[PDB]
Parts: structure tokens; C-alpha cells; sequence
């Protein structure tokens, strides 16, 4: 542990050049098998969310988002407890990678990203937007509690997670909804897909979504 | 150490994927755990997904197991013996169906891996299950079956080790078929057979 | 660890690992390397160093990237020229190339020995006799050539083969195989810039699956 890899970036520095699932040791020494992206933007990113085919249901409850769900073989959410543990020491960059159904790639990159602990409802703490073809659709959500269908912490009199079939740091309501429904390209329905407002908008659900972190 | 995928789930392993468990005799085995289906903690012993793996194999091959962690496999008759049953099915339009049985077991090679099933509990895919290889004649129905329907099974109304024919096919009952599901002329996109304490 | 660990995928097969998948082996210098073992094909025990299956990975990469390796354990990859040299530098490894088209037809080629030289020798291909194979022999043509990438032209053409055929290979003047070419999905009108094996499906058909793999012989 004290001499073991603590991030995907550590692994890259130690000559692990292929993306895939590797064990790392969290700050408290807990081992955790995580997906490393060793290619994108210099490589060494720890991936905490992945959408690619709609095989996994993301419309899930608080407990499920807390612990994590999905499959190493495809789509997953790494889990709110784990994402907190990964980001708690304050200085990881965030990258969001998005691909549409014509294989057009867009991204957003943020200077810092953290979620707080469960007691603080996994509050989003987001640093400055640095750049990205996808534009900034996350700053809007800064300093907001995470919400799921069964724990509404949003700023709407109704339930955002239900209204947009997802789980997110909803306010009233969103400009991004990456845990929304896998609706496959253009959809008439308003904003309930894998949507990034400044990217492809409220009526286009991406083919691929990945959210990932790396020591700044 | 963990003895089942249910044990791994209990220990905080929440994502499906390959994990090592310890069989009743302490022999380590890396198995696929389904942590997301129906409560989770299932050990998957058969999987079809892309037709990348040849399932028309002989006795020794089904005995020891074959395929790939990257996709399709048969965990192996020796392993499956050492280890409720659920069958999960998906068509090329991404429609999900399933079955479920109260008990499931296979005997050793002396018993020639005789199937010891149980009661059909439920399942949208319906009931089509209530061992023979191409080089081991054991069929129920006289003559041959494995060679006839190009698979390996307890020879049928189901044929999950059949050919990956990809959806509707003209040939008869020789694909990944489940009578009560899509019939003898439709081969599933995805098939999985899994167990749990 | 290295004292008792497997040194090849063949060792793993012998120890009772019957499913293909990623396993750690120990290189001749004790360096551990997680490699993909093919335990299914032709007796099993093969170490896979190249895999194409879905076009998710860009193979049009520079010398540095080919040297260290790139791609994903989840699908497509090039294990890396330094690793391939390490794996084949000593003893005799045979080579098998497995190819699948989009109509489910499987072809292969098998070679008696296969070695890539070190970086100073530009990862020179040292290939033994063609043994057999439904894909025909489209690699002997490339024996005793340097590896070339878009940024490192070591080929025998007055132009840049890597750029012209959008890949990285032991290009001559220029090629009969191009398995690191673009994932063009079957028939393509562009000339010889896909995952092509001339004696197999020709210069205008890019395979669905390509695997290159080695085993002690
Ligand atoms: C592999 O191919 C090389 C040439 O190809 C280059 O090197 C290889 C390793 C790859 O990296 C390729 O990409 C390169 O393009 C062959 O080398 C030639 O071999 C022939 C004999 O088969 C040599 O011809 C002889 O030359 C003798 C003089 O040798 C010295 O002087 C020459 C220049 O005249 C010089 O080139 C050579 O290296 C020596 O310094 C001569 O006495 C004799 O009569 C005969 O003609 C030829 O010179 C070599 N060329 C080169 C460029 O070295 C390898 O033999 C071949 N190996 C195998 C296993 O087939
Ligand atoms: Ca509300
Ligand atoms: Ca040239």
C-alpha cells in the first residue's frame, strides 16, 4: 500500500500502457479495482462512469449509486463512496469524454473535481472549466447535493431524478444528465437522455459517455 | 477466502466481472460474478454474446471448460459439479427475458454429469428446461442429438450451447434456442446460465 | 514471484488455466507483464500481441506509441514492440495469425518461428517457414524488414508506406499484409489501407477480427 499504486496515473508511470481494470490503494489503504484510461489526453485517468451501449439500467436508488453498479465488461458507475475516496484529498482534474452516433468526439475538462461524503450528500465541488469542445455544462451544478429518485435533494418542488430519469447533482433542473436514459441519438423527449446541453443539447443522447479523474 | 460470488458481494464487490473464489477443496478458480441481476451474487457458468467461441466441442473440452473471459465460455463440467439456477436471455432488439429454477446440480463424470434440476419458479422467457457431446452418445430420444443439433446439452426444448446463428434462422432447432422464448428458429444474442446459494 | 511464476501462456495452460483471458507472466528478465492468453485455438497456450475486433482503437500511431504498446484489455491492442522483442528474443516461438471476416469465415496462417529484433535493429522481422494456413502466406514477403510507422520511415519505398496505407508494419515496397491498418469494416474502395491480408481476402477487404499470437515451439 504505502509503496503501491494509489492512482491510475501511478500505474502509467510504472509502465502499464494498456487501458483496463487495475487494483489501486485508496488513501485509507482499501484496495479497489478501477478502470484506467491510459490513452486519452496523456493517459492515466481513473474512469468512474462509462456508458457505451445501454445494457445497464442507470435509473437506480441512493444505496445503489452509493455502492456502485454495472459491469467491468461494459457500463458502470464506480460508486459514490469510491468517488469520494478517490477525490477527497482535493486535487484531481475531471475530464468528460462524449461520442455521438457518427463517432464525433467532444470533451470537457475541469481544473478540479471532488464529491463530498455521504453525510454531505456527495456534494459536487467543481473547479474552473479549462477547455473542451463539448462546452461547460457542469459548472451550473456546482455546490449541489447528489439526488436519486428515492433521495430528492434538488431545488425543484417535484423530483428531478424522476422527471429526467437519472441521478445527478440536480438543481432546477439540469444542463447535464449523463446518468440519464440511453435513448440513442436524437430523441423528441425533453432532456431525459444522456445529454450535455452545450454539446449536442437536450434532445440528443450520446453513444458513449465517460467521466474520469487524474491527479492535478 | 470467498467461496461463491454471493460471498464476494457480501464483502463489498459491487461490479460484475471476473473474481477468484475457492472451491470446496481449496482450489482457486476465477469465475464471472453477476452482481447486478436479481439481487446479484450469481456465478455464471455459461455465456453466449457474440459467436466468437466454438461450442461444438468434445467430451474432454466440456469436462475442463473452454472459451474466454472476454466473452463466451463454458466453465467446465468438473467445475460446475464442484460448485438455485437462473437463465437470462436477450434478443437482437435488446428485449430481455429470463427463467428461474429452485434447485440445480450436476453429478460427477462417473455419473456422466447427470442433470439434477428442480422446480420452475417463474420467468418471462418461460419454461424450456424441465450430458451429451458429439463424441459421447447419451441422448434421450434414441440415435444422436449433439451432432444433429450441433451443440452439447442434456439431450430437447432448449439448446443454449447451440450455434450462434444470430436471430431468425431457417435451419431447425440448431441455434441458441429456447422453445418457450423465441422458438426453434430464433437464436438469442445473449445467453447466460448462473447459480447462487 | 518470478521463481515460481509462469513465463509463458503455455505454462499457464499446463497449470490448468483453461479459459482465454489476461494473466500475468514473467519475462526472461523477471519483469511481469499482463498478457492475453489464447487457451482455445489450436491447442491453446498462445500469447496474443495484436488484436483487432471492433475498430474502437486508433492504430495509426507513432514510433513511440508502437514501442511501448497501446489499446485496451477490454478489446483491441498492440502489446508493444519492446515487449514483443522481449517475448521472442530467446528460444523459438511459433507465430499464428487468426482472421475472421464479416461473414463469419475463419482463416489462419502459421509460421515455424518468429522473432522481432531490438529497437537498435528497428524491430527487424525474423520469420521462419510458412507451415500451413487457409489465409495463405502474406508475411514471408515481409521477412528481414525494419518496422516503420508514420513518423519513422524505414521502408523500401520512395514514399512513406505507413502514411499511404495508414498503418504500421514491416513495410517493404510496400505490403502484402497490413494488419495494423484502418478498421474499414469489410469491402473498401480505398486501396490496401485496411486490415488486409493479400492472399486471404485481398487489398480491398478489411477483416472483422485479427489476432497475432506466439507460443514456444
Ligand atoms: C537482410 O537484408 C539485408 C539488407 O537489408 C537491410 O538490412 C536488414 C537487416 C533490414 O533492416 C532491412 O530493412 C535493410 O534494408 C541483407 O544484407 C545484404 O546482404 C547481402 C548478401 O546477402 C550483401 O551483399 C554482400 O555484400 C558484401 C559486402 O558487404 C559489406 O559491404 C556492403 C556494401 O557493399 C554492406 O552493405 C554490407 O553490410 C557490408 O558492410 C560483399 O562482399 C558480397 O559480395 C555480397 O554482395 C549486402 O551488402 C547486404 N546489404 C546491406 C545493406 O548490408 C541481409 O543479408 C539480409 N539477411 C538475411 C537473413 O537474409
Ligand atoms: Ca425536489
Ligand atoms: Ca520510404
Amino acid at each position: 500500500c504505502l509503496t503501491g499504486p494509489r492512482t491510475c496515473k501511478d500505474l502509467l508511470d510504472r509502465g502499464h500502457f494498456l487501458s483496463g481494470w487495475h487494483t489501486i490503494y485508496l488513501p485509507d489503504c482499501r484496495p479497489l479495482t478501477v478502470l484506467c484510461d491510459m490513452d486519452t489526453d496523456g493517459g492515466g485517468w481513473t474512469v468512474f462512469q462509462r456508458r457505451v451501449d445501454g445494457s445497464v439500467d442507470f435509473y437506480r436508488d441512493w444505496a445503489t449509486y452509493k455502492q456502485g453498479f454495472g459491469s467491468r465488461l461494459g457500463e458502470f458507475w464506480l460508486g459514490n463512496d469510491n468517488i469520494h475516496a478517490l477525490t477527497a484529498q482535493g486535487t484531481s482534474e475531471l475530464r468528460t469524454d462524449l461520442v455521438d452516433f457518427e463517432d464525433n468526439y467532444q470533451f470537457a475538462k475541469y481544473r478540479s473535481f471532488k464529491v463530498a461524503d455521504e453525510a454531505e450528500k456527495y456534494n459536487l465541488v467543481l473547479g474552473a472549466f479549462v477547455e473542451g469542445s463539448a462546452g461547460d455544462s457542469l459548472t451550473f451544478h456546482n455546490n449541489q447535493s447528489f439526488s436519486t429518485k428515492d433521495q430528492d435533494n434538488d431545488l425543484n418542488t417535484g423530483n428531478c431524478a424522476v422527471m429526467f430519469q437519472g441521478a445527478w447533482w440536480y438543481k432546477n433542473c439540469h444542463t447535464s444528465n449523463l446518468n440519464g436514459r440511453y435513448l440513442r441519438g436524437t430523441h423528441g423527449s425533453f432532456a431525459n437522455g444522456i445529454n450535455w446541453k452545450s454539446g449536442k443539447g437536450y434532445n440528443y443522447s450520446y453513444k458513449v459517455s465517460e467521466m474520469k479523474v487524474r491527479p492535478a
